[PDB]
Order: structure tokens, then C-alpha cells, then sequence
């Protein structure tokens, strides 16, 4: 509710009497179901791999490298030019594209077979003998959707015609085998660089520096413990009339150096790929000041004149590759690659900070009036101690319901002795630590008072739910009062909980978390012989 | 050359005599070959598509969307669950992966055929009958490179063994056909979203907002005038217990709204994909205040409960897709998609600003001393006018060469009348406009003096090369003087150019640009009867 | 040098004989002065504070906050409205702007004083009695530069007039005191937020979320050990008809949570600023998993209705501030703030990786021919061992100099016994570790062979310079040969070094690093009794 | 400098500590409210001393 200017402003000017210290209201806490930790924040969360890409992509740009986009699909021949007599071995790890072919059932072999199948279906076929209408096959194939044959302005027909030409027919169509092609995916911007280079050297002026961080597919065939089938390669190439492996080392440094890496070094690669001038293919191991043993993040080399020759390139080229997902794991400290590339496909651990915001309140008054009464009734209960009952706390509010219904006397006390006016606690914060749910009053004992570093604010780990016992307890009470004014009840005082958990004192829990609490042997120590039946009549 | 502090500082303090106005030197112009436009700047250039991705990726994050990475390769069955009886039509545009299979030549059919091929080669085979050694095939296939069999510490062998098992053998290996699989690529994060969703709804707490801008492959089979085979889809999904098409419209707005788009609107899609609840698939046409007719940038819908059911999802999902390359063209105003995705694969037009930096100087003194003499000799020539010759400008410098060689008298004048002391110009800037090369003195004529808006600084388009006639001309002269002190020449005065172009006055041109100038009917109007033989002896 | 296509391509096709393995050349290592570590990479380096700003600025945007720019300079009165009776204490830390005032020397007091100073100078004053010309003072003050009075088309005058009206005059002008004003800088976007709010609440529709990370000036008067005079405040404000301190806690979380912070918590601020509703000003301490004890990164509160009233704001406001430089230090692990805000103003430590690239080669052949000879001559020296001399390695190359000058017999050997043909090393890499310069051959000894983890590639820390002894040594020799063909020398064999450092074997060092090596007690252990006088005649 | 702002802060009006030789027995309490405790002149000498 918005407040008035002068209404409050007057408390100032010249008539300033406890103005500031007052007016604290005008801004009430929006219920308890939205008071945080129950109230969480929202913000776009960038994926670790994609972010790492947007960082490298930026890493190069700051080195002056020109961003490119190499062809993703290359022809089997293009790899022969680069690798050569070796390609016949590398292709072992390359996927080949394929599509809807031709089973060669006719149009050539159809000389002694065609008078067999003349309608292998059992439904309706409007119109008559109008053989063929959509000759849109190999003549400008204009298709891709359904709604093949229909109807418009007429009657008794509807939008439907020929939506059944399979199932109980076409035996050799479900097992149809799309014939392969000479078009294959790739691996490393290299198989693309040449192409992107061949027809670029004579169009631009050297020296030339280029980079392209895109996808690639390294055929591994099912690998849940050794990368996947498609990774991101942060490659680049340096076209220079005078370049060597050194131009590669420097790049690898200037690149890693932008992530806080100071220790890496290089070591000759045994693979000695034949598309690389001999003795240049050097691996680039990296070890960032933290976990992740010296792991290979990159690998670069020089394009052998022979290979560059086949592409009509009259100048040496240096190429450095860097596995994005590789460096990715090092950055965010990830072990299982899969668990990173696809964050949500397994884990989902809920941190203590989350649990707190998942320990909601069971029942509460659904009437702003009563709700307010609760809070008010709660601050009241904060009084006295033991006395084996009774007291003098009965006379209470008398607000209306639907018509004159009021006079709701609520008496509060603790009949059972040694439990104060309400108990030796009723002020337990109910914190959350190491996945466990505790909650203890700011007092002291001696036995389990070792959980100091645990829970409790100040300099003691653990997140609070900002909910004391009495809170849920009273809300439970006031809730009932409400549930009664509609059920026609005159008296109260109830009981139901028994040694179990934090039930009672209200506070329920979302499925998740509760699925973890028990799924990981977490304890929920609260303990509360509340009861506080406390007689409350409505007359 | 670095200067001295006090040396210059003294000219101040209390003895301040034209100090500032002087000391202009100490900072000489680094030659003429590096004086700009010849001196161009370098900076990383981000690709239009990738940048657009880094913008959208950021567009979502600012809307609170969570970044993900959906599986790129899905099984043929996963599409059946989403599409269903329709998938048998959409698969028409989906590539299937494949690799090194088994021709079924033996290990099953090998019962009456094996005593035929026992060595189809004609070279060397070290050692003896040691049939098989690397049984690393179907038993933990540890391969991928060459260097198969080698040698280490010994003599007479070298690193080479068995690098020939084809060519003149294996007839059915080059035509080998990698058998297909049940693994196919995809199209739209959708075919991935379900998967990424199915096993995520019960791990997280709703509502749920996710996005992933990654690659996809829409089988089109050779399309140079209709997208390619792999595009980028900026998709997203909103998991909410209460969502509808509206949640899609809003996204499309909040998304496009971050690019300056205010006009878009939506229209129902006729395709009515069956993996979308009926009457939800609405296209999202966009028209940014500029070129590019109202073009479809997005398209969203709602996942039909049936489809979501097959994936064990108990809640509606809204999915909005946006073609990155699509919006890409609208942003950078591109027509041909290909010409954008792969910038350098055709065009490379050189803007006037480039030409200027490509109009270099033909010949120049290779001796700092002479070079300096040129510049000095150039400012000198700036004198007098006509006189049908002669004058009194002979006595000149006398610097050393390799030993006492000096006394180089250089006389300057214009023998032919009506050509001033050098000419009615010799101060032509040589500008570049509309791809043409002009250059005219700051004087006036009357005929072609219409090219005012063209060339010339101030408020008249066109880029200058900052090179006057005399410049190249004198450099040409001084150059010769130099070329002579080594050739043993005593006199000079030469001639060679004739009505052609800007030859003479030096200034040559790089292959490119010159390939355009003529390749696009550009004119090179300079015209210069220089000659200035000007006698110059060295004794 | 560019190579030919077919020239190399022919080695393939069908005539493939050691093609790949060959052609290794065509790409020579560009000298040794540019072979890395001597060859370092370059890339724009973002300042830690500014980057942190570009991260927070992005942190908010991802939370939906609207970016603003609050006024930097506010009037003394604006702070009174916010703070009130307290402002009279806070202003103690606020700078006040000031400019060229009026000493009140006349125009009011000029009644009995004006006939005193009528020209307190001793130079020239062109023209005559033309009292005043530029009445551009308080009447549209159009000034700001010099070139006050000048001259154009004429003779005997030059661009200069009245450039002297001080020094030997105006006694009370150098000590001139610019009078203060009611305009002061600020501290925290707060003093700006109100203003930015007051005239914004009725223009926009609530709720309202805003943020602005800009500068602020907290008067501390010289603080080299307690922040400076101007810091960056990453503040924000949430205008909501229903907001409380909680809306602040959540922000602080959603903000820090985007830096990897999971531990922070809040604690009530004792300061209890009166411009904040009582009991809301809560500090926000943060402890990132690393160094930097629990340090206060933020602090937020609620604007007291009274203060908001004075600005005509009819609704509570939540404000959270965050010291950028504060979080900055935590991120990049900085102790001294100054050492961060102004990176280069003290330190500049050169990491080992740098030293390597600063250990250049003393002297080298300045003739491509000789240079090449060196490298060739170097691989040659790699032969034999001890023999107390001599051998059979004299006959050598015979290339031309300036004319027939050739036949340069270079004999190589080690006269002194127990030093092999050259020495028991001459292959020392010369590494760099812990700021020290070592370098040892890949052999072994037993005494100091404890520096294994030190230097040496593989899995042993330390950066190499990729320079062996012989390298510098031979370059030194070949260098001489060259220096001789011009000095007219016939024989050689020299000596000059003695127990000192790595001198000899060439290799010098840049001033810096060498300033550190000794400035921090670093050792340079090489030790080399080279000598290798090796007789070399030129006839 | 004609276009440059100069910083400034709480100065000293030079009312005493130097000119206080014939003026100090004038203002000994220019207020009309409460002042707890008694004659305990000064307690927070936190001015020019840290």
C-alpha cells in the first residue's frame, strides 16, 4: 500500500518527534512464503562450454586473428589431398552423410515385374482412376510436409486425403537403407582450413592470421568415458612467407596466457601426421595452478608443402588446434566430459542454500486478517517461563468473519511442567548444514553443543531458513481458528505428531531435496514436544 | 633516434626563444612507404554469424534463460516419439551417420573360399612366417595412426615396415561402403530438447526456462541458393505448469526487441507440425527499419501432450526457434546466405580507402642519405614558373659514397616551354574515388573541373594517397643518382613513359586492385609529360 | 621464399619417392633472433578493475536490472535531504568544486584605487592607445585557448601579440584562490539515485529495478594504505510498492553468485545511517573459496520514508552497494589496492617465461650467406670427442664476398686435453628457473644433478631459451670471419672471457631482467672454458 | 585552468588556536535543551588526532 507524502512529511519540517524511528511500517514483509531463503533470484546461466567458446573466440580477436567459418562437410577426396596414403586409415573415424536413395525396384529392372502390386491397402480412395497428380519427385522436388492432397470450398470431404499409404503395406520401406555418399563430416578446422585457404591466398594480402572455433565430429562410436561424437575445436592458421613451429608455440602461449596459465611447455607428437611437415607436430600440455594433472589442451604443426601443394598453396602454413571441451573441464574443474557438455542428464545436487528455500510452511491462514493476527499472536507468546500452568493470557481479539462473527478468545499456556510457558526453545531457527536440517535455540546445553561451527549466524557455517518453532506452530493454530469459523467449531486443543521429524511446527518439504536428504543419509534433527493445545473458544 | 632531456629542456626554463615552434624535428616521418594510407591498421574481425550468435546468446541470458547444450546426434527412434506417424516424412531431410563396416567376406561365409588370396603384393616383407602381430581390431581397437610396425635400436632397417598393403591390391576397399546406422543428426534444438527435458524435469524445480544456440543439419542436398546443410538454431524452451503460445510471443518480442526490432507480428503456420499442439505453431515474421522485406526470423509452438507423454513429461512446454543466419542477414544486410556464412569464397571488393594504400612508389633511394636528399631536393623544386629555360639552380650537395665520392651537381629546369620550371601541376595529390584513380592540383581549369565532389579534401568525397607528382618524380631521380654511383655514370637525363597511365612519377600497384581497376572498367586519369631530364653530373 | 606447385607436386602423382619426408625445407627458421622464447605474442590486456566492472555491469543485466547513469556532481543541499541532521558530519568527506573567481579588486571597491598600476611590464605593445578589444569576459565568455591577438595578411609582424602579461607582474595571480561552490562530488550512487528517482517514479510504471556502476569520490585525503580518493560503486535500487531488506539480500546473492561465491551471509551495520530506515543497513561480507579473509564486498539498506519524502517519493526503495575495487582484489587476489588500480606504478616482475625471451645473442653474421654458413658449420662441429688434438676438419667452404674473395679454410678442434673435440658439453640449453639462469647438457654428473625438477623439458619445471653453447659460440666465430673480410685479416684464434657469467658463447641481456637477476640475488650458473680458438685462414 | 574544478572540504575558520587571545569569554553554551552528566569538558578529542 502506497503512503501519503505530507502525511509523513509533516512528522518532519519543524514538528520532528521520533519521526524517523517511527514510520518503520508502511512497508510490511510480504507474507512468509516469500521472505527468503524461500525467495530465490533468477538470472540467465551460461553453459560452461559455450562460455569457454565465447572466451576463446575473444581470446583470438585480441591477438588480431581474423574470425572465419570453415566448411563443416567435406568430400572424401579433400582428406586424401591433406593426408594422402594415410587418409585410408584416418577415415576410420569419419561419419558419412546419407539420405533417401532408390531401391532400384524399377525404371530399369521393371521389365518382368509390375503386374503384382496394384493397391496394397484397405481404405478409401476418393475420385476415380486419376493415376498420379503430384509428379513432384525428381522434377524440382517441392515437398517436405504432409497436407499432400486436400479440399477447400465444398461439402462432405474435410481436410484429409491419402494419409495412409504404409503400415499394412510397403514391407521394404521401414527397413529402407539410405545410400551413403562421398560427403563426410570432419575433424579439426584443418580439413576445412585448406579449402578455406586454397581459394583465399590469391584474394588477400599476406601475412595472414585466421581462426574459427566451431564443431567437429570425431567418430568414436559410443563413448561415455572418452569424449562424444562431436566436439568443439578452437583452431587457427597463420599464413606467412616466413613461419615455423615457433609461430605455433607463441600462439599457444598468447592463447593460454589469457586464462591464467603460466605453465604448459610443448613436446613432439609421436603420431607424426603426414599432413604436417616432419618434426613439427608438437603437443601442448597445460597445467593450471589447481587440479587437473598436466593435460593436453592443444596441438599444432606445419602443413607439409606437399599437402599445401595439392591445394595450390605456395606458402607454408602453421595450424594450432585446441580442444574447447578440454580446456573447458580444466577451467570449471570438471572430470566427466559428458557431465559437462550436458549439465542436466544426471546430477542436480541441491546446495544447503537451496534446501533452506525448500523448507516451506505447511498450513497458514488464508485470510490477511488472521494471517496478521498470527504474527501479532506470535510476538505475544514471547513471554514468561515455567509455572506448571496456568497464567492470565486469555482475553483476545474480536474481528469479524462474514457477519458479526467475532470474539475469539485464545488462551495460551503450557500445561505439562518443565516446559516453560511454551518450552525451553520455541525459538529454534531451523538451519541447514552439510545437507542436514538442524535448528537450535541461541541458548546452550553441553552434549551436542559441538555443532557450533555448524548452523548459527556470525562466523559459523550453515544456512538459515529464518523460521522459528513458534512461527510454524502459531501459524498452525491461527490456521485452525480460520478452518473452524467455517466448520462451526467452538473449542480446540489438538495433537497428532510423534517422534519422527520436523513435522508439526508446520514446515513441509518439496519432493526434491527430501529425495536427497534421505537419498544420501542426511539427518533431520529437530525434536519438539510442542502440543500447546492451548484452549481457544469463539464465544 | 631518442633525444636528450636538458638538451631540449634548456631551450625553456628562462631562456625561451622560439623553443616550442622549433624542435619540430627529433621526430621524422618514417620513410614514405609507411606513411598512410599505405599504413593500414590491424584488428581481429569477428564473423557476422558468430557475432550474431554471441549477441543472441547474450540476449537470452539477459532474459534469465539458462544456457544448455542439447545432444547433436539423436537416434531415429527419438524423432518417432516427437513427430510420430509424421516422422516417416520428415526423416526425408536427415543425415545418417556411418563408418567402417564389415563386407561379410569371412568369419561366417568363409567355408568354401580362403585358399585364393595369400599375398597380393610385390615388395618386401621382413622377418618370416609370423602370421599376425597386432590383433587390435575388435578387441579394444587401439589404433588411429600409422607407424604400425617399426624398429628401434639396431642397424639396417630404418623406421618403415608394411607401409604398402593397397594400390596394387584390395579391389573392393576403395569403393568400400560404410554401413549406415540408427544414429542421425538433427534439426532445431527440439529433437534435443525433449531428451534434455525428459531426464531433467524431475531433477529441477519449475518453472523452467532454457536456451541453446547451436548447430543443426537440415538435409537439402546441395543448395547454393537455399541455405546450406548446417545452420545455427537459437532455440529455447519454457517448462511451466501454466504456459501457452503467448509465452512464446513474449519471448520472440523480448528477443527481437534487443536488436532494434519494433515491427514483427505473428501468423499461424500451415505446416501444423504434429509434434506441436494444434493451432499453436505460429511463424514470427520480422521487418527491421531498413531493407529485407518482412522475413520470417522465428517460429514457435507448444509440445503436444502426446509427444511430451512419450518422453515422460507431465507438463506443457513452449518452444521458440530462431534462425541465426536468418537474422544474421537482416542485421548486416546480406542477400546471399553463402556469401555470408563463408565471407571469403567469392567477393573481396577493395574500397577506395584500400586502393590508396595500394598505390605504392616504384623506385626510391635505398640509402638513408640519398633518401633524405630527395625530400630536401623536392622542397627545392617548389619554385618559379615558365621561362623556356634556363635558370640558376645547379650547385648542389656533395656527400660521400664509399670513399671521397661526392660533388653531385644536380641542375633542375624545364627546357620545353609552356611547362613552367617543372610544369603547371607537379603537385597532383593522386586521389581515389568510386574505384578510380585521379589526382589533380588545387588550381583550376574549366572543362573537367566537375570532379569537385570527387577527390580533394574538406567536404569532397574521395580518399587521397598523400603523394604529389614531384614526389615520385624526384624519388625517381635521386634513385638514379644512387643507381649511378655504383654503375660509374657521369651524366643523366632520361625518358621512357608515353600516354598510358600513372607510370612515371613512380608509383606502381599491387596485383589486386589493379585486377579490379581494369576488371570493373575503372579509369586511371593522371596524364603527365614530366620528362624533367634535368642534367646532373657527379664531378 | 615461395615455392612452385608442380615443382613439388610432381614428387607425388605417380612418381612418389620420399616426397613428404623430403621437401622439409622451403620453410626455413626466420633467423635466431626471432625463434621464441625471443618471439613473444601480443594481445590487448584488460585492466582488472575495468574488467570486473564489465562483469558486474553484465551481472546486473542478466538479473533484469536497468542500466542508468546518475549525476556525479550534486549540490550540498541534496545531501541534507538524504542524510539530514547527520549530513553535517558526512560532508566531512566530500570534495567541493571550484574555479576562477573574482578577487574583488574593483568594479565595486574601485573608488580610491586605480591610478597605481598602468602597465607593469617591460616589452612591446603594438599599435597605440586602443584600450581593450576582447570584451569576452562575463559577456558570453568565448575563450579557452591562446592565439589571443594575431596577424594575417601583411608584413613584419608574425603570429605573436601579447603572449606576456605575467611573470614579472601580477603578484596576486599565481596564488589566486578559486572560490568554492555549493556543488560537491559524491559517494555511492545513492546521492544520485534519489535525484534520478525523484523525477522518474511518476514517469515509469512500477515495480522498478535500476543499476549504475560508476565512479565516486570518498574524501580521505592522501591514502596509500586505505583506498584512494575515487572508487567505483556498483550500486542499484529497487522501487517496489512492497519491498524490504530481503529484496536486498537476494540481490547481493544473485550478484555474488555470478562470480563463484557461495559463502557470504549478512550482518547488521552499526553505523545505522539515518538515510536508511532503522535496522536495515546490513553489511555483506564475502569469502570466496581462496585467500582474502571474510571481507565486506557490499552493504545495503532501505531508504527511510522521511528521506524519500523530501524527494517526493511515495514508495520504499531498497539500495545495495558494492565496492568494485573491493571485489576486484578478491577476484585477482590483490592485496595493495593501489598496486591494482594502477598496475604499473611500482612492480613489474619478469616471469621466467620472459627472461628466456630476453637472453638474446651478442654478435651474429650480418650476411645471410655467412649466417647460413654458421648453422651449417654448427651441425658439423657435432662430432668426435677427446684426442688432445688434432684431427682432419680443415677444408671448408669458399663463397664470394665483394669480388672473388673466397677460400675460407676453417679448422675446428680443441687443443687443450680432457675437453673432447670441443668440450664435455657445448650442448647446454641455458634454461631459466626461479629467476635464475642455468643450462646443463642432457648428460649426468652427480654433485649438482639435483636441479632435475629445475630446467630440462618433459616433466621438469623451468623455461628454455632454445640456445646451446656451440650456437652462440659458432655465431661468434662466423661473425668474426665476416668482421675480418672487411678488416683485411688472414688468421684468427682469440680469447677474452674469464670466470664471470654466460658472456662468451655470445648471448647478452636486456637492461631489465638483468636489473632483476642481480637486484634479487639470482644466480647465473653457466661456466664455460670454451676458447675454441680454432685456426681459420682466408687463403 | 579556466575550465577546471578544484576540490575542497571542511576547513578552519581561524576563529581560535591562534587569534584566541582577546575572545573566548563570550560563547559558553548557545543552546536551550538537556546536557546529561556534569562539567566533563570534552570527551571525543578525535579531531586532528587521527
Amino acid at each position: 500500500m502506497r503512503f501519503d507524502i505530507k502525511k509523513v512529511l509533516e512528522l518532519a519540517e519543524k514538528d520532528f518527534e521520533t519521526a524517523w524511528r517511527e514510520t518503520r511500517a508502511l512497508i510490511k514483509d510480504k507474507h512468509i512464503d516469500n521472505k527468503y531463503p524461500r525467495l530465490k533470484p533468477v538470472y540467465g546461466k551460461p553453459h560452461p562450454v559455450m562460455e569457454t567458446i565465447e572466451r576463446l573466440r575473444q581470446a583470438y580477436l585480441r591477438m588480431g586473428f581474423e574470425e572465419m567459418i570453415n566448411p563443416v562437410i567435406v568430400d572424401e577426396m579433400e582428406i586424401y589431398k591433406q593426408f594422402g596414403p594415410e587418409a585410408m586409415a584416418v577415415l576410420d573415424r569419419c561419419f558419412y552423410l546419407a539420405g533417401l536413395p532408390r531401391p532400384d525396384v524399377g525404371l530399369g529392372n521393371e521389365k518382368v515385374e509390375i503386374i503384382k502390386n496394384l493397391g496394397i491397402d484397405i481404405d478409401e480412395e476418393k475420385k476415380e482412376r486419376l493415376r498420379e497428380v503430384l509428379h513432384l519427385y525428381k522434377k524440382g522436388a517441392i515437398d517436405g510436409d504432409d497436407l499432400v492432397f486436400e479440399i477447400a470450398k465444398a461439402l462432405n470431404v474435410s481436410n484429409e486425403m491419402g494419409l495412409k499409404v504404409l503400415e499394412t503395406a510397403f514391407p521394404e520401406f521401414k527397413d529402407l537403407k539410405p545410400e551413403s555418399t562421398t560427403l563426410t563430416l570432419r575433424s579439426h578446422m584443418t580439413s576445412g582450413w585448406f579449402i578455406t585457404l586454397s581459394s583465399l591466398i590469391k584474394k588477400r594480402k599476406l601475412p595472414l592470421k585466421l581462426f574459427s572455433i566451431d564443431r567437429c565430429f570425431r567418430r568414436e562410436q559410443r563413448e561415455d568415458r572418452s569424449h562424444l561424437m562431436s566436439y568443439h575445436s578452437a583452431s587457427c592458421v597463420v599464413v606467412g612467407e616466413d613461419v615455423s613451429v615457433d609461430d605455433g608455440k607463441v600462439v599457444a602461449e598468447g592463447l593460454l596466457a589469457q586464462f591464467g596459465f603460466t605453465k604448459f611447455k610443448f613436446k613432439p607428437d609421436e603420431k607424426k601426421s603426414k599432413y604436417y611437415t616432419p618434426e613439427t607436430q608438437t603437443e601442448v600440455y597445460a597445467y593450471h595452478p589447481k587440479l587437473g594433472e598436466w593435460i593436453e589442451v592443444a596441438t599444432f604443426g606445419v602443413y607439409s608443402p606437399i599437402a599445401l601443394a595439392k591445394y595450390n598453396i605456395d606458402v607454408p602454413v602453421m595450424n594450432l588446434g585446441l580442444g574447447v571441451e578440454r580446456l573447458a573441464m580444466i577451467i570449471y574443474g570438471y572430470e566427466d566430459v559428458r557431465a559437462m557438455v550436458y549439465p542436466q542428464f544426471y546430477e542436480y545436487r541441491l546446495s544447503d542454500r537451496d534446501i533452506a528455500g525448500m523448507i516451506r510452511v505447511d498450513k497458514v491462514p488464508i485470510l490477511d486478517e488472521f494471517y496478521n493476527f498470527a504474527n501479532e499472536l506470535i510476538d505475544i507468546c514471547i513471554a514468561n517461563k515455567d509455572k506448571e500452568s496456568p497464567c492470565s493470557v486469555e482475553v483476545k481479539r474480536e474481528f469479524n468473519f462474514n457477519g458479526e462473527r467475532r470474539v475469539i478468545k485464545v488462551e495460551i499456556f503450557e500445561n505439562e511442567p518443565n516446559k516453560k510457558l511454551l518450552g525451553p526453545s520455541v525459538l529454534n531457527e531451523v538451519y541447514v548444514y552439510d545437507g542436514n536440517i538442524y535448528g537450535i535455540p541461541p541458548t546452550f546445553e553441553g552434549v551436542k553443543e559441538q555443532y557450533i561451527p555448524i548452523l548459527k549466524k556470525a562466523k559459523e557455517e550453515g544456512v538459515s531458513t529464518n523460521i522459528r518453532y513458534i512461527d510454524g506452530i502459531i501459524y498452525k493454530l491461527v490456521a485452525k481458528i480460520e478452518e473452524a469459523l467455517v466448520s462451526n467449531v467452538d473449542e480446540f486443543k489438538f495433537r497428532v505428531p510423534i517422534v519422527r521429524s520436523l513435522s508439526d511446527i508446520n514446515l513441509k518439504i518439496d519432493e526434491l531435496a527430501l529425495k536427497q536428504i534421505m537419498g544420501e543419509n542426511k539427518v533431520i534433527d529437530v525434536r519438539g514436544p510442542v502440543f500447546l493445545n492451548a484452549k481457544v473458544e469463539i464465544k
